[PDB]
Parts: structure tokens; sequence; C-alpha cells
């Protein structure tokens, strides 16, 4: 199965609402017509003209952003192909072959307070992607757990970004490929978290960071709130887009997809839902280890992401140290507080600079301990180019294929698990 194959499936499925069968038509359509051009960015200021050329009209919701993306050519042929190729790609399984965990028992229960896992150890093992490069903590790198967002795949995700963390901090990369695309139930794809968090800190005898990225915040912060054990081995929750607190709609109808039939997690992202509210009790809206939360104000996906009730925001109520990183704020009227998409803040320059300084002190990203003149300046950190930004944005159109393709479709969000109450 391609990219193609399951938009074009998508545009001609009677179940889908006529809006998105059309974004669907439109972009199968596009990839095969576009599989450099002309109409391609020459460059990394030509890729933002486009991105700008998007938000001419107001920032756009995650169904207009996707089919503008096209539109606009933002996305070469060599990407798409690239994209396309996604489900077969070595970097998405969900089936790695990880060794058996050594020292003290992280299955069924490291300790005590310990929620009970309802997935098999082997199915969340398998999720991990331990590259043949990993050092296993011998060698002065932090291992650093990439979380990925909403129906879009770990190893692809990460591959234009994150995955690269390694060329600016003395760390060492592992990926969590969450099984259906974290599209099931947010409760389910939080155990993958609470595994990875504890398996990695066992085979490395050594604590972790972890750098999440839209709903990686949402399954980070449940696997820390509900397994108290891997709280002791993060030293680092590095959040990108967090939507701590889900988001707002207009109309009656889940985020991402705005549709009636949608997904378990598109309907737990909601503002005032169960998941959320459960999630946010009893301190869950304030930090479990030193968090490093980045945002933008023209996040498409997420809203508000901006002013005193972002959803991005997190306390500290527990005194672990907290920092919430408004792109807007700290880079106000500089190329670096730009127009950052959800996706955007992926390739950030000042994202970046805040995850090194966090990975290289003690407690949160400090943006006082940066040169703001030099870091605000950037347009992209060091570490990427053009096609890293046209890749990150390429995303959304596996989140739209991933999306459309779920079955079966919900109404409303899961039952809140029996240990959260
Ligand atoms: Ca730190």
């Amino acid at each position: 199965l391609s990219l193609v194959s399951i938009l074009s499936s998508a545009a001609n499925d009677s179940s889908i609402e006529s809006e998105a069968r059309s974004i669907a038509s439109l972009i199968a359509s596009e990839i095969v017509s576009k599989i450099r051009s002309t109409k391609d960015a020459k460059s990394v200021q030509e890729a933002f003209d486009k991105i700008q050329s998007i938000f001419a009209d107001g920032t756009p919701d995650f169904l207009k952003m996707t089919r503008e993306i096209l539109t606009v050519g933002l996305i070469p042929a060599d990407i798409l192909s690239f994209l396309n190729g996604y489900l077969n790609l070595d970097l998405n399984s969900i089936h790695n072959r990880n060794p058996s965990p050594k020292g003290q028992a992280i299955y069924p229960v490291k300790a005590p307070g310990d929620a009970r896992y309802s997935v098999a150890e082997n199915a969340l093992r398998a999720a991990i992607h331990i590259p043949a490069s990993f050092g296993y903590g011998k060698n002065g790198k932090k291992p650093v757990i990439l979380v990925p967002g909403t129906a879009t795949p770990a190893g692809t995700t990460y591959y234009f970004n994150f995955g690269k963390l390694g060329s600016a901090a003395d760390a060492d990369v592992v990926w969590l490929n969450i099984p259906q695309a974290s599209l099931n139930d947010v409760q389910i794809n939080s155990e993958y978290v609470a595994y990875a968090i504890n398996y990695i800190s066992a085979i490395s005898e050594s604590n972790v960071a972890v750098l999440s990225w839209s709903q990686g915040g949402l399954d980070t912060q449940w696997a820390l709130k509900y397994w108290p054990s891997t709280r002791k081995v993060v030293d680092d929750f590095i959040a990108i887009s967090p939507d701590f607190h889900g988001t707002v709609m207009r109309s009656l109808v889940c985020p991402w997809l705005a549709a009636l039939a949608c997904t378990p997690s598109l309907w737990q992202q909601g503002w005032n839902t169960e998941f959320i509210r459960t999630l946010r009790g009893g301190g869950g809206d304030s930090a479990y280890v030193p968090t490093t939360t980045i945002y933008s104000t023209f996040d498409e996906i997420v809203q508000p992401m901006s002013g005193s009730q972002a959803s991005a925001i997190l306390s500290d109520s527990r005194a672990v140290g907290v920092s919430n990183n408004h792109l807007q704020t700290i880079c106000g009227g500089k190329p670096a507080g730009g127009v950052y998409t959800h996706e955007g803040v992926l390739y950030n320059p000042l994202a970046w600079a805040l995850a090194v300084d966090a990975l290289s002190h003690d407690g949160p990203g400090d943006p006082s301990r940066l040169d703001l003149d030099v870091v605000c300046g950037r347009v992209l950190p060091p570490q990427l180019g053009l096609d890293d930004l046209l890749g990150t944005e390429g995303l959304l159109l596996i989140a739209l294929a991933e999306v459309l393709a779920y079955k079966p479709k919900t109404f409303g969000e899961p039952a809140i698990a029996s240990y959260a109450h």
C-alpha cells in the first residue's frame, strides 16, 4: 500500500465527508502528476513565502493547510516519492526486534503505584525503533525518546527534523512508532511511552530525555502521571506544539478531521473532553519532570497557542522546573518568531536552541541562557536545510491518509481507563 492508494481509496469511500473526499482525490492526483520543477522552492525563503501565501487569509485549519501545501507546490517530487512509501519504510516499523531488558523487572509492574499495562510486552517493545548506532549510554550520549504526534509515524516525522538532534546535543535518539499512528485511544498510546521510558532507561543503565510532538506531549504526560516509576528516570521532557489542554473547534466536530465520525485520539483531544479533564486532574496540569514546552501562535491544529490560556502551558506546582516557550513572545518581530505551523515548530531555530539548552543544563530549557539575537535571527537551526522544512510540511499528507483510512470511525471519545477513574 501507498499514500496514493490510501488517498485514492478514501476519495472513493462513501463513509468519508464530501470535502475530505475531494481533498484526498486532489492530493492523490497531484502526487502522481508531480512524480527539480519551476514551481519548487529554490531556497528556504521561497518555502516560507509559499507557507505565508497559505496564511494570507488567516491561519488555516488542518484540511485547508493539507490541501494548500500541494496547491502552492511546496512538496517536490523526490520528497513526495519518499513520503509515498512511508508504510513499507523500515523507520516506521512497529515490528522492531529488540532484546529482553536486563536488571529489575519493568513488566508487568516496574514499581508499586504504576498503572497496569493492557498491551502485551512484545507489542510495547516492538514499537521502539533502536538505530544500529545507539550507544546504550556508554558513550556519554543521553538516550532521547522521540514521541510522535497524531496520525503521523515517528520514523518519517523525525527523519526531517529532531531525528538529527545528535548533531546538536550529546543525544542518542530512538523513536517510538505508536501502532495505528497514534489514532487509537491516547490512554493506550501512552503505554508505549511509559514502556519505552522504562525500557530505554534499563538497557542504557541511564536516565533519559523525551522529545515529543503534538499528541506526543499528551502521551508522555499521561505516562508520567499514571506510571510514576517513569518520572525518576526522565531528566527532560521537551514538548513541541503540545496540546496539554487539547484544542477547541468552532463547530461540534472533532479536532484535525473536523467531522462527526473520527478516531478515538481526535475526539479525546477536544478542550473539554473527559480524557483531558482526567489527565489535568490531581496536578496533571503541572509538570512531573523538567519540562520545556515550545509552541507557536500560527499553529493551524491547536488553539489557543498564544496568551495565558495556551494549550501548551504547564504549571510547576511540583517545583521540577518548567519553561513555556511561545515563539512569537521570545522572538517577537524576528525571523524565528514568524509563521511556524504546528509541524513547523519541529524545524524552528529557537525550538532547537531550547532543546540543546535543556539537555545541557539541570532543569528545563532557558531562553535567558541563549544568544537570542543570533537564535531569533535564524529561520532554521544550522542542523536543518530546505528538504527538512519541506519534508516536515509534507507530513500533513501522511496524517490525512492515516485519518481517512482509520476504521472503524467513532462519534465520541472512549471510556476512561479504570486506573484513572
Ligand atoms: Ca535539563
